[PDB]
């Protein structure tokens, strides 16, 4: 209508329970048809808002967004742990108050994306030419990939993090986009945004997805703030490639992504003031000439998976990789806390000492004022999920455990390492690196 | 039917008389319409209940016992009832307004009795069995407890921070809850959440409540971000117990709580990048084996109350307590700024050297690169509230004051203390602690 | 009425022609209906005014003089008018769109007078007497000043950053105000707030405005969080005067303000965890006795404008000014990263050594653990804006550059400077300051 407000439950000849995709595409076509003029009275393509009330909507056709200033919003992120529910024995399902996620819920009933993943996306944002598509907003709704499927391993289907489905895929260059207050669940990829400028991914709940946030191709001046993020052992929690000026702060990143923050070729960016929890090494990775980044005042925790269905599932990386791994130049690693809480039996390779910060290549890295705390605890598992997670998080009964605080590989040199471990805990060629050991008691 | 309600558009009850009866009725209708858990891959998506701006009296506790329920308004509606009530009653006809506004829930309940304080809660979220109640959302409305009452403290009744009333009380284990954009005023307890997993308390205005945010029992992976917080002298600003992986960041905490942030049993969490202003000692307390927490890049200011009605009111603690007090192991205290701005005469006990960081118990704590700044100022009093608060904040005309930057009690040992004060400013056994004094001039 | 208004459903006037007349008409209707302040514990709860997506010319200033008024939209609606206005005019018909959109207020007010810029403000919040106007809210709409105009500078009219228009001007003392999710574009001033208490400016997109955020007169306990900010070269990005307890964090500030953050007489405030990018020196300025401030874990990038229309334009300041410049007492500068990426041939004065941190006046400042990285690069020009910006942000093809990491002027003394540069990099009197050089290997 003329005021550009739409409700998917109030669309003529549209049934959002059967196919919300069709309904939203139909609304998009109506907006285009009504907003054909670009320069009438200094305006004419102001866009529109499409509202989703709380409800269970099945999406069977991909939504194509190719207009600037489109807001899609609901009234609930609607998360519940489908992982937990699928691992509760089936005979107990009748006793459960509810089984599925809710809120303003888009169920992605698309076939898988193979041979690229874009075709498995609920929402695809694509438009080439000039200007770059701008200020699209997604807010406060839920995107549910429903089931994970078998992939060839022995594992249960619902625990593979594989289904070919994506929540939102932005394929073209974009400016001033927003994703806020969303729920994403049970999607192989929650949110993939290519070629992003001044994007804000703020205050979402992105969990039980193979991969959560992926910033691809390149980008600039973006920020990932205030999110709650949990990915899968073969995927990324927060990933970026070729970004400049990215700010990653105030996220609570919990397991079980392969990593917490993964950068390839990321420069002049900040990963600061996050809480990072992982069950595997390689929590924060600065790869392929990631340079001039600040990694500051983050809380790193690495311990063992305490929940039986994923005990013995891992990211294929050994404890020599590091919690923080750097390949590149002129980074600053300041004021971080590292808690390494592992069973001395569970260490790989056999009889190795864990590495916390590892510099594999590059020059001029500044590492200063980082506190490393290490503890030996035996790795219990039980079937009761949140009970086991909270019991393991709060457990402080331990021997001490030896760790390498900072390892500088010979392929990295001219680094500066200050108060980030005792002389023992810093493994580095002193002739080509400035080292100041943390003073010990004596 | 599309799961969207408006309290001013419901047949039963009257939102102005009893908004609680109206909301409970809506919840009954949601339960009556959403009776099945597995029809076409959903069936309990929840709902949204809207509070237009208005003055709504609540006489019946609202019981929330469904997942995916959102309650939202169009206004946080704060004004300082505290100021208003300390303006002579004679002048109240002269004021543009007297009460809070916005989407306002006026809590007219009787006091939280001899059974429990949960019965004083405007909103009680509780459900037992499985799964945990999930993704309930509270957004952009006001909860006003209207008056404080005499509690046997002899201060004017409106200044007691006592009425047995709670804003939102969550009694059961919960997952993915959200409290955003809210206003809480004149409640003995604004927000008390038991047993929270992955909670977010984001961008709220929680002021002039006896206690503001309390995370009780236990929890994991939650976050308290971007909030404006002001509590009362016997209560908590931000409190948490047996939490693992909590992130408290980007909050502006102003007086006059007993504390700014108070932890009991909290592990592997982060209190980073907050602004903290207190009128008393014990601003940040890590108690009862609170271990492996990062306390980083916060700004602490502790000065004297300038407002006459609370001039002589305090938290009962003496200047030897600390601005930051730690009882626990392996914590990291890094990059914090401490401004101590007191009258030297009023220092308690008399002639004491005020303590700033105090390590009362535990081992392995890392205290590095903290800037202490201490000042002696004449403590003024005034009835013109915000005038006197701003003046006090801006006044630096002052003499330099001797303080103990870090005090390690004999019961704490093997701590590391770098660049957080001179040798005189650090009181500690050097034989069992590693101390490097901030380098001196020259 | 339930205090909910829609500007496209109002009987008088035309929001496409004059949204200001419509909104003022709604405001008068609120005041007429809410005449009493103490009827049933309430009476003036305020209201919400909703702007659907659309193009709305404003010709009459809106005057807001009631508490608890919320003005909300469904789109921040940013597009780069700057890019578009530097596309040849004859090509404009073939662009997908030209203008900003979303919920768009176009400010068609004639330029603000010499005496006061409040008269060029689209929204003016102003009311004297007691109490202070409280809890006004601006959310998720777009304010567009449309054109920049010729100002004598000889630059193209659309690149001058001058038109005497303001988005939102608050003249009067205020409490608990909130400005969230907005889009501001093409205004000489985006947001000016006098005398702010407990203000939150959160998650806004404030770009291509002469000045973006200015907190004037005085203020306290306020915060500026999670904003994307780009100003003009004669203006401020974030500015504050006579504030105490200001928290500035998690903002991604891009060019091209005269500065990123500028304080005058600001005390006991925190400028922490921001990503700051400038094309000019003088990025962060603490002036006129800015004391007891924390400036921590920011990422500073300074480089050369790469977009042709502004390639020769600067803020008037030379490379001896410093990226961070301090005039005041007892500040803390901890854990920041500075990238200085400039052409040796374009340094001014000729063959000067660029300064990174400058202490011009005051005593007791603590500077610790700052990583300075400096590079000789030739950022060339391109006519294609977002292309030039990404290329320059990711280029490290770069020989090394000598810089002064910390300069202490003789008018400042008794500072402490640790691990913030080598002995060559610290230009300061060793007799009167405490200096620990960053260890080097040599
Ligand atoms: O912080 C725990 C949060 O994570 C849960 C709890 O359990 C899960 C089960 O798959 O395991 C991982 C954490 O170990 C999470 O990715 C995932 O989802 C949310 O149910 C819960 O909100
Ligand atoms: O920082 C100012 C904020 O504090 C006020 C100002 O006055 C109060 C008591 O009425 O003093 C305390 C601060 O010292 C606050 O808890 C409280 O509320 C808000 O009016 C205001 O939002
Ligand atoms: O990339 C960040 C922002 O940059 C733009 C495009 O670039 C501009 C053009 O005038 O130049 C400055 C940055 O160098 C920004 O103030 C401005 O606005 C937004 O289009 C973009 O959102």
């Amino acid at each position: 209508p003329s005021n550009n407000r739409y409700d998917v439950t109030e669309w003529p000849a549209g049934n959002p329970a059967k196919d919300i995709g069709e309904v939203i595409n139909s609304i998009i076509a109506d907006i285009k048809a009504r907003q054909g003029a670009a320069d009438v009275d200094d305006g004419g393509k102001p866009g529109a808002v499409i509202y989703l009330p709380p409800g269970d909507y099945h999406l069977r056709t991909q939504v194509l967004i190719d207009i600037s200033f489109l807001r899609i919003e609901g009234s609930g992120h609607g998360f519940t742990s489908s992982s937990i529910r699928f691992n509760v024995p089936e005979e107990e399902w009748p006793d459960l108050h509810e089984l599925w996620p809710g809120g303003s819920r888009v169920i992605v009933d698309l076939p898988a994306g193979g041979a690229d993943s874009a075709a498995g996306a609920a929402f695809l944002v694509a438009r080439e030419g000039s200007p770059r598509i701008s200020s699209v907003e997604f807010s406060n709704f839920c995107i549910d990939g429903l089931h994970f499927t078998a992939d060839g391993s022995g594992r249960h289907p619902e625990n593979t993090y594989a289904n070919g489905k994506t929540g939102i895929h932005v394929a073209s260059a974009n400016d001033s986009f927003r994703v806020t207050d969303m729920g994403f669940v049970y999607l192989e990829n929650a949110l993939t945004i290519h070629k992003a400028d001044a994007l804000s991914i703020h205050h979402n709940f992105i969990a039980e997805c193979g991969s959560c946030i992926e910033l691809r191709g390149w980008g600039q001046a973006s920020k990932i703030t205030d999110n709650l993020v949990g990915a899968g052992p073969r995927g990324h929690s927060i990933y970026a490639e070729n970004h400049g000026g990215l700010l990653v702060t105030a996220n609570n990143v919990f397991p079980r992504g392969a990593s917490s923050v993964h950068f390839k070729g990321v420069t002049r960016s900040s990963v600061t003031n996050n809480r990072l929890h992982a069950f595997y090494p390689g929590m924060v990775r600065l790869e392929e000439n990631s340079s001039e980044n600040l990694v500051a005042t983050n809380h790193f925790l690495r311990d063992h998976e305490p929940w039986t269905p994923f005990f013995g599932v891992d990211n294929g990386l050994d404890d020599l990789t590091g919690l923080l791994s750097i390949s590149g130049n002129n980074n600053s690693v300041i004021g971080n806390h590292f808690s390494e809480v592992v069973d001395a039996n569970e260490i790989r390779p056999e009889g190795a000492t864990p590495v916390i910060i590892r510099l594999t290549a590059g020059t001029g890295n500044f590492v200063s004022t980082n506190h490393v705390v290490a503890m030996d605890v035996d790795a219990a598992s039980s079937d009761s999920c949140f009970e086991a997670q909270v019991d393991a998080l709060l457990a402080t009964e331990a021997a001490d455990l030896a760790v390498t605080a900072v390892l500088v590989d010979p392929g990295s040199a001219r680094n500066t390492i200050l108060d980030s471990g005792s002389d023992t805990q810093v493994v580095a060629d002193r002739a080509v690196n400035a080292i100041r050991a943390t003073p010990t008691v004596g």
